[PDB]
């Protein structure tokens, strides 16, 4: 007569509260598998994320702890909601796994990126990304690693960001996706809030091109793809780089870059009606202001929200919503356990 039961999901066991039924794996990330499930108590579908021994190293431990704390403070429609948290283990010494129960949506932004979207849906998704990032920024959280695999959407075009970013070493096969990180993250130069604007620009550009904008095996290839398309940065940008980094950037092959009309031609946009022709030119204008290498010249979150492509959605309830170190593995274990048990 225990509150829990176990089922096999791949080569992992999910041990969950009996209220959660008919689990089905929907995806996997760096922290492992997420299942969809029916919650018999709430009478709705939910997502269940299993953290296996998150205290096992600093990198897992710090993300798990941060995720728990921030999910409990933050309440915004464009940030994914935490519904419940549990461990099946009964004592700290027995403690192994943490299960996060989240609201469930319909699809990954990666799936939406593959679609041809009208301007109304495209702009509304972007508005919602900006709103969620704005709310984060107002709580002092700068995400720094926004990427489409970690944003989810519903059939009615509502959007939620799944994680809180952060930007080290783990011995797993999992490969971290870096295509969406800002120049200042890539070149390790320090950053402000509009570091996240670059990532939105990369996603928007990909929604249009249906190809990843700046792929690369690692930061070297990636920087190559940046300057080859946007062109070599100006001198005032060069001055803000650490000395070893500056020499490297100043010595790469030079490129003029492409115009934004060439980068995102009208053939990529809905452009049959006068409405869509105007929207395409507006979409291209915002792209030209987000995909800007020098953060001092890159558009801010607030100005982006005011941009004509975006501002048709503006709602102060949504935009100006009220805002909310290191240890050993044993220390992290108790921190996380304490958080879990409230
Ligand atoms: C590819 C999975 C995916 O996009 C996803 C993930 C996800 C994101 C990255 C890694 C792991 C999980 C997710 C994770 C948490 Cl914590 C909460 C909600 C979701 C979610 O709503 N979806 C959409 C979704 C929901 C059901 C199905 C389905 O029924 O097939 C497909 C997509």
């Amino acid at each position: 007569d225990n509150q829990f039961y176990s089922v096999e999901v791949g080569d992992s066991t999910f041990t969950v509260l009996k209220r959660y039924q008919n689990l089905k794996p929907i995806g996997s990330g760096a922290q492992g598998i997420v299942c969809a499930a029916y919650d018999a108590v709430l009478d709705r579908n939910v997502a269940i994320k299993k953290l296996s021994r998150p205290f096992q190293n600093q990198t897992h431990a710090k993300r798990a702890y941060r995720e728990l704390v921030l999910m409990k403070c933050v309440n915004h429609k464009n940030i994914i909601s935490l519904l419940n948290v549990f461990t099946p283990q009964k004592t700290l010494e027995e403690f192994q796994d943490v299960y996060l129960v989240m609201e469930l949506m319909d699809a990954n932004l990666c799936q939406v990126i593959q679609m041809e979207l009208d301007h109304e849906r495209m702009s509304y998704l972007l508005y919602q990304m900006l709103c969620g990032i704005k709310h984060l920024h107002s709580a002092g959280i700068i995400h720094r690693d926004l990427k489409p695999s970690n944003i989810v959407v519903k059939s009615d075009c509502t959007l939620k960001i799944l994680d809180f970013g952060l930007a080290s070493f783990m011995m797993t096969p999992y490969v971290v996706t870096r295509y969406y990180r800002a120049p200042e993250v890539i070149l390790g130069m320090g950053y402000k809030e509009n570091v996240d604007i670059w990532s939105v620009g990369c996603i928007m550009g990909e929604m249009v091109r249906h190809k990843i904008l700046f792929p690369g095996r690692d930061y070297i290839d990636q920087w190559n793809k940046v300057i080859e398309q946007l062109g070599t940065p100006c001198p005032e940008f060069m001055k803000k780089l650490q000395p070893t980094v500056r020499n490297y950037v100043e010595n790469r092959p030079k490129y003029a870059g492409l115009t934004f009309p060439k980068l995102f031609p009208d053939s990529l946009f809905p452009a049959d009606s006068e409405h869509n022709k105007l929207k395409a030119s507006q979409a291209r204008d915002l792209l030209s202001k987000m995909l800007v290498i020098d953060p001092a010249k890159r558009i801010s979150v607030d100005d982006a929200l005011q941009h004509p492509y975006i501002n048709v959605w503006y709602d102060p309830a949504e935009v100006e919503a009220p805002p909310p170190r290191e240890h050993t593995i044993e220390e992290w274990k108790e921190l996380i356990y304490k958080e879990v048990m409230n």
